[PDB]
C-alpha cells in the first residue's frame, strides 16, 4: 500500500457550536416537515445509510476513502451500484447546502446521519467539524462497501478494513432497526423491524425472539422473513449465528443503554476514520434535539 495520507480537519472559517446547531436544526426540521417520503417513514433512515455509504468506503491501510474528502458528490461515487437509492438523501440534503453553503460535503453527509439518528429518538452522537472537500481524483473506486449475501467471517473480515471490533460491528449493525429493503436498490424487500423510523435496540431483540425463514424474494435472492413482516439480510442474520456476534446480540437485547452508548462511540469512530484532528481543534459537539430546544 501506499504512505497514509493525511487529511487534517480545519474548521470552517470562523464558525462555532452555533453555525453547526443552526445546520442540525435545519436538518432536522426538514426531517419533520418531509415526512411522506417512503411511506411516511420519512428520510431519518436514508440519511444513516448515507453517513455509513460516504464513511464506509474508508480503507485503514492507506487512508483512502472515508468521510473527509466528502467524495459521493463526484459522478464515480454517486454512480456506485451500492449507492443505489441514496441519492434520495442527497437531494433531501440538497436546500440544506444551499441554506448553509459554508459547511464541507463531508460535515453536511456525516451530520446528517447524526442529526437523523438523534431526531430519531437515539442516542446523542458527539460530532467534529472540519472535514474538507477532495479533489474528483480522490474518489474512491466502487466495491468498498460489503455485499449482504454472505456470513459471519465475511462480516468480521470486512469490518476489519474500517478498524471495527466484533463489539463495534455488532453495534454499528443495529442501524438496521431504521429503514427497510427496497428491491429495485439492492435485491431485498421489506421493513427490518416494527417502527422503521425510531431508533431503538429491536434489531437485537427481533433476532433473538423473531421465528425467521431462510425464504427467496422476488429478484431470487435469499433473505430470512418473520410472521411480523419483518425481514433480515443474511450478513443481519449471522450476528446470531457467530457465536461471538450471538453474545453480543444477547447484552444488546438485554440493555438499551449500553446499546446506546457503544452505537455512539462507534458511529462517532466510523464518521471519523481518517481524519487528523490538531491538538488545539475544537472539542466535539453535542447537539440539542429539536425537542431539547422547544422547536
Ligand atoms: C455488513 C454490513 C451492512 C450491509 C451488508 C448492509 C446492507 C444494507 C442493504 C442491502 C440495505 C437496503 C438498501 C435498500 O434496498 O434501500 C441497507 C439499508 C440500510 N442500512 Fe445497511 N448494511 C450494512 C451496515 C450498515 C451500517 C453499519 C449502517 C449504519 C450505522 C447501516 C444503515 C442502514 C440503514 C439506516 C438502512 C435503511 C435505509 C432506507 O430505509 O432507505 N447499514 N443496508
Amino acid at each position: 500500500s501506499m504512505k497514509t495520507l493525511v487529511h487534517v480537519a480545519s474548521v470552517e472559517k470562523g464558525r462555532s457550536y452555533e453555525d453547526f446547531q443552526k445546520v442540525y436544526n435545519a436538518i432536522a426540521l426538514k426531517l419533520r416537515e418531509d415526512d411522506e417520503y417512503d411511506n411516511y417513514i420519512g428520510y431519518g433512515p436514508v440519511l444513516v445509510r448515507l453517513a455509513w455509504h460516504t464513511s464506509g468506503t474508508w480503507d485503514k491501510h492507506d487512508n483512502t476513502g472515508g468521510s473527509y474528502g466528502g467524495t459521493y458528490r463526484f459522478k464515480k461515487e454517486f454512480n456506485d451500484p451500492s449507492n443505489a437509492g441514496l441519492q434520495n438523501g442527497f437531494k433531501f440534503l440538497e436546500p440544506i447546502h444551499k441554506e448553509f453553503p459554508w459547511i464541507s460535503s463531508g460535515d453536511l453527509f456525516s451530520l446528517g446521519g447524526v442529526t437523523a439518528v438523534q431526531e430519531m429518538q437515539g442516542p446523542k452522537i458527539p460530532w467534529r467539524c472540519g472535514r474538507v472537500d477532495t479533489p474528483e481524483d480522490t474518489t474512491p473506486d466502487n466495491g468498498r462497501l460489503p455485499d449482504a449475501d454472505k456470513d459471519a467471517d465475511y462480516v468480521r473480515t470486512f469490518f476489519q478494513r474500517l478498524n471495527m471490533n466484533d463489539r463495534e460491528v455488532v453495534a454499528l449493525m443495529g442501524a438496521h432497526a431504521l429503514g427497510k429493503t427496497h428491491l429495485k436498490n439492492s435485491g431485498y424487500e421489506g421493513p427490518f423491524g416494527a417502527a422503521n423510523n425510531v431508533f431503538t435496540n429491536e434489531f437485537y431483540l427481533n433476532l433473538l425472539n423473531e421465528d425467521w425463514k431462510l425464504e427467496k424474494n422476488d429478484a431470487n435472492n435469499e433473505q430470512w422473513d418473520s410472521k411480523s413482516g419483518y425481514m433480515m439480510l443474511p450478513t443481519d442474520y449471522s450476528l446470531i449465528q457467530d457465536p461471538k456476534y450471538l453474545s453480543i446480540v444477547k447484552e444488546y437485547a438485554n440493555d438499551q443503554d449500553k446499546f446506546f452508548k457503544d452505537f455512539s462511540k462507534a458511529f462517532e469512530k466510523l464518521l471519523e476514520n481518517g481524519i487528523t484532528f490538531p491538538k488545539d481543534a475544537p472539542s466535539p459537539f453535542i447537539f440539542k434535539t429539536l425537542e431539547e430546544q422547544g422547536l
